[PDB]
């Protein structure tokens, strides 16, 4: 066990291993605080993230276990990994508190977004690498938009921050125009292909310098959607479970796909072919991440034996029924149980 050392920051007490340097805040909210650091271990700058009330109830004890449980798995070179994990807590009694590090991440996307198309192809083919990697892993990422893509100073990209109140949802915020329209009005549960969504939203915006669907609320941000890639045809509207979905697209006059060569001017003709196969408003027939690094638009970077899938991830723990203290206990296992990378 590591000495750990006190201080003070921004009304917060931070207990860390002596390892850990020159703390200084740069952010905060209702998930917690996170510092800057040197790593003296390592050589690493450092990003280190306090978890605030981790135990409050069974609903916050089981996402402090998931989130864990989650970034100990991730292991690829386009997305975020765990370098450390700790407690100052001696025992499971005493266990209040925990603490995860990460590499520190400078820009996002978002900062970033004069994208060449070059610069296109090396940034959505690093998403679709590290999304082949976890989707082989049965995990659906959700979340996918600018201000989560991490890029340095080479046009290297990490994945990162993989629930949002409705208020969040509400209006004209970027934190719903990368959604698929499927999950945007809960038509539908959760599918990996809705990752693919949100990665044809992104390249599209790459590509104009605009949002791709800058909706006003759900409705506005529907019909812009149903502009592009068209109202559904009988072979979709069979496949809707939703009943009350159903009754409002029946509603909508009928519009037909465009042609995203007119849309897209001047883009690279690859580029273009492969938005119109990200962009399908049937879920079942959009191309998947392992599919799309196979296509011709990333001809320069592609590399078979280069794109590796992951270890499997069980989360049947997902479906469990536990008490506070027995999400805490299994918490607690994998904070003591943590190796760090060589
Ligand atoms: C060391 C570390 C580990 C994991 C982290 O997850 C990012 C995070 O907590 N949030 C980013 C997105 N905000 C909306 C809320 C806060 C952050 C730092
Ligand atoms: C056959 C082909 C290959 C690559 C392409 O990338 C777009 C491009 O190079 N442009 C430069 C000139 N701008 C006016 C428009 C963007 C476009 C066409
Ligand atoms: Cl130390
Ligand atoms: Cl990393
Ligand atoms: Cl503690
Ligand atoms: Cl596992």
């Amino acid at each position: 066990r590591p000495t750990f050392y006190r201080q003070e920051l921004n009304k917060t007490i931070w207990e860390v291993p002596e390892r850990y340097q020159n703390l200084s805040p740069v952010g905060s909210g209702a998930y917690g605080s996170v510092c800057a650091a040197f790593d003296t271990k390592t050589g690493h700058r450092v990003a280190v993230k306090k978890l605030s009330r981790p135990f409050q109830s069974i609903i916050h004890a089981k996402r402090t276990y998931r989130e864990l449980r989650l970034l100990k798995h991730m292991k690829h070179e386009n997305v975020i990994g765990l370098l450390d994990v700790f407690t100052p807590a001696r025992s499971l009694e005493e266990f209040n508190d925990v603490y995860l590090v990460t590499h520190l991440m400078g820009a996002d996307l978002n900062n970033i977004v004069k994208l060449t198309d070059d610069h296109v192809q090396f940034l959505i083919y690093q998403i679709l690498r590290g999304l082949k990697y976890i989707h082989s892993a049965d995990i659906i990422h959700r979340d996918l938009k600018p201000s989560n893509l991490a890029v340095n100073e080479d046009c290297e990209l990490k994945i990162l921050d993989f629930r949002h109140t409705d208020d969040e949802m509400t209006g004209y915020v970027a934190t719903r125009w990368y959604r698929a329209p499927e999950i945007m009005l809960n038509w539908m549960h959760y599918n990996q292909t809705v990752d693919i969504w949100s990665v044809g939203c992104i390249m599209a915006e790459l590509l104009t310098g605009r949002t791709l669907f800058p909706g006003t609320d759900h409705i506005d941000q529907l019909k812009l959607i149903l502009r592009l890639v068209g109202t559904p045809g009988a072979e979709l509207l069979k496949k809707i479970s939703s009943e009350s979905a159903r009754n409002y697209i029946q509603s909508l006059a009928q519009m037909p796909k465009m042609n995203f060569a007119n849309v897209f001017i001047g883009a690279n003709p690859l580029a273009v072919d492969l938005l119109e196969k990200m962009l399908v408003l049937d879920s079942d027939k959009r191309i998947t991440a392992a599919q799309a690094l196979a296509h011709a638009y990333f001809a320069q970077y592609h590399d078979p034996d280069d794109e590796p899938v992951a270890d499997p991830y069980d989360q049947s723990f997902e479906s469990r029924d536990l008490l506070i203290d027995e999400w805490k206990s299994l918490t607690y296992d994998e904070v003591i149980s943590f190796v760090p990378p060589p």
